[PDB]
């Protein structure tokens, strides 16, 4: 809506205090006018009609328990916006400062979050398996990144292309987490998963097999569940991504790590310039190798490390 830009303050899902950009027009709305064509956060009010109502607040103070998921969806959308702009020179998910809209309090006890083709959706979790999923910055950036992929490579959400789609989202989800530099790791969802259990997460990039996900192609899932295993076989690519950045020996293959930033540049370039809707794992290897060549030279350590990594996960 039309109004004046101001700055609110509140607490997120983890009890942390943060400022948020809002818009005043009788009420203070969760509308951030400082990023592109705006960031907009809505209340689905425990129902599943979307997007719901633009979040309105009377005093610009968001310290109510009900406010927390909105605070974080709004804030971490902004962090994710900042990451794509400052690091990859990318203006929102479509590259042309599309408005980023989020809805929270989706359904009742909804243990998930997603991008629905046009916006972000966040459940509150049932309080046992999950707390409000917008509490996880990797979760927020994971889903926003599906918006980026859909507008770029267009990787079809199934089988290998689908598993690449998922890995890409786990990759930048993680890089945005490190970018915010708050308890960063190579795990996914740990901030909001199983509040009653420490140390766990939905997935691990550094060791997929800790949750039963493959870390080698020869261990790939070929059934038809989970759209052919997109959240399973993603472990093979996540593992490769982890290796390129952090290095290691995996099934006897040594990888020289090149760090997060170079991982980020190679996979972004791959994502936006070489991958296509039907790309398979072998094709991703080729795209990554070419991105690193483009970026660092065919004789670079970088290109070599990319090859090592895909080698280690059995992807030729
Ligand atoms: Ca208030
Ligand atoms: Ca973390
Ligand atoms: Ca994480
Ligand atoms: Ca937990
Ligand atoms: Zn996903």
């Amino acid at each position: 809506i039309t109004g004046t830009s101001t700055v609110g303050v509140g607490r997120g899902v983890l009890g942390d205090q943060k400022n948020i950009n809002t818009t005043y027009s009788t009420y203070y709305y969760l509308q951030d006018n400082t990023r592109g064509n705006g960031i907009f956060t809505y209340d689905a009010k425990y129902r599943t009609t979307l997007p719901g109502s633009l979040w309105a607040d009377a005093d610009n103070q968001f310290f109510a328990s009900y406010d927390a998921p909105a605070v974080d969806a709004h804030y971490y959308a902004g962090v994710t916006y900042d990451y794509y702009k400052n690091v990859h020179n990318r203006l929102s998910y479509d590259g042309n400062n599309a408005a980023i809209r989020s809805s929270v309090h989706y359904s009742q006890g909804y243990n998930n979050a997603f991008w629905n083709g046009s916006q972000m959706v966040y459940g509150d979790g049932d309080g046992q398996t999950f707390i409000p999923l917008s509490g996880g910055i990797d979760v927020v950036a994971h889903e926003l990144t599906h918006a980026v992929t859909d507008y770029t490579a267009g990787l079809i959400y199934q089988n290998e292309s689908g598993a690449i789609n998922e890995a890409i989202s786990d990759i930048f989800g993680t890089l945005v987490e490190f970018y915010a530099n708050k308890n960063p790791d190579w795990e996914i969802g740990e901030d909001v998963y199983t509040p009653g259990i420490s140390g766990d997460s939905l997935r691990s990039m550094s060791d997929p097999a800790k949750y039963g996900d493959p870390d080698h192609y020869s261990k790939r899932y070929t059934g038809t569940q989970d759209n052919g295993g997109v959240h399973i076989n993603s472990g093979i690519i996540n593992k490769a991504a982890y290796l390129i950045s952090q290095g290691g020996t995996h099934y006897g293959v040594s990888v020289v790590g090149i760090g997060r930033d170079k991982l980020g540049k190679i996979f972004y370039r791959a994502l936006t310039q070489y991958l296509t809707p039907t790309s398979n794992f072998s094709q991703l290897r080729a795209a990554a190798v070419q991105s690193a060549t483009d970026l660092y030279g065919s004789t670079s350590q970088e290109v070599a490390s990319v090859k090592q990594a895909f080698d280690a996960v059995g992807v030729k």
